């Protein structure tokens, strides 16, 4: 699924996820968020299962973006955990955790959770 | 916090997280899980906020492990999202999402969620 | 939104959520899961914001199902946290946590996370 | 575990959870949050597995609080999903989702996630 995953993906928010899958399981690229006071591209890295089950299962993957680039610093990071589903309409189906740097007093509200679905169009 | 983060961390399960923080926000290293039929070291990559708030806030970070190495393939990936808290007892406080590759029929039960706290001892 | 919420809802899995919203913020009813070896109806209870913002915001709500009825006992419970969005196509948009009773040794894999979207058709 | 669960519990934040477990699986009571601009008691309802496994497993449960009482309205709701662990030091180990009522434009940041551990002291 190296070629399956490599490319440009869009989620339901209009965000842009540009990734290369390495033969070794690497994910590298850039993320551009349509929401959350992000601007321009942010580095992302992650991993995927480079030898997935042959049984019709999705391919497990995740990646991280720290929301610091030359334009802005949100003092936060998102991880997306999900699976690549190949075929007519290839999807990456994810759930994500965004942790903001906080004081101990605000640690309880440090983390947002959501779900993003990525498509090739 | 590059030096703060770089090193060997342990969670409440006896898992071992070995990471280097790059000046550019990179996280690279290896993870060894004490649970979940993992064996030996797995590659991890992630990101951290290399220019955190100066106001006593934690430093946002996350990373990914795909559970494939030369020993095993769980057909899964975990992301940890959290923050590094410096000082006497440095912590990485995380929440995690583990996605298993599944069929569409099992996609609803694809994802586990938990929380790991990492200490330097 | 008492009348808005009261009724029969379906999620993307074909599950059936039958709820009454009380004037006091109560949610009571039954859930029938199309997946996960559930059979027939299970009691649910929850709460909703009976005096929501007037500013176009959704109405916050959640509810719990313990997966025990006269037919089966999964030794588990799901909570759905989300918001009711009124209008042409009323939705309840949720995220959920399913905790299984486990031993301490399996506590780390106790909890599944997902997202369900409920519609009136 | 009806008697096990019934009582007054405290989490790591100094919050107060007062619950009665019904013979029928009901949870009813009040929650007082030490954080998050909550004041005084809020109604909670939930469910627990009234016939748990006999094998040393925890007892699955969850409950909901909508953050409206006579003092305040946060336009939000939290669900706690977890398990009751009996014995010398009885615990309720939970993970929680807090959904705020939002506009569609802010729906992506509607939901906070955390973990609370409740003890009888």
């Amino acid at each position: 699924d190296q070629a399956g995953i490599t490319g440009t993906w869009y989620n339901q928010l209009g965000s842009t996820f540009i990734v290369t899958a390495g033969a070794d399981g690497a994910l590298t690229g850039t993320y551009e968020s349509a929401v959350g006071n992000a601007e321009s591209r942010y580095v992302l890295t992650g991993r995927y299962d480079s030898a997935p089950a042959t049984d019709g299962s999705g391919t497990a993957l995740g990646w991280t973006v720290a929301w610091k680039n030359n334009y802005r610093n949100a003092h936060s990071a998102t991880t997306w955990s999900g699976q690549y589903v190949g075929g007519a309409e290839a999807r990456i189906n994810t759930q994500w955790l965004l942790t903001r740097g906080t004081t101990e007093a605000n640690a309880w509200e440090s983390t947002l959770v959501g779900h993003d679905t990525f498509t090739k169009v």
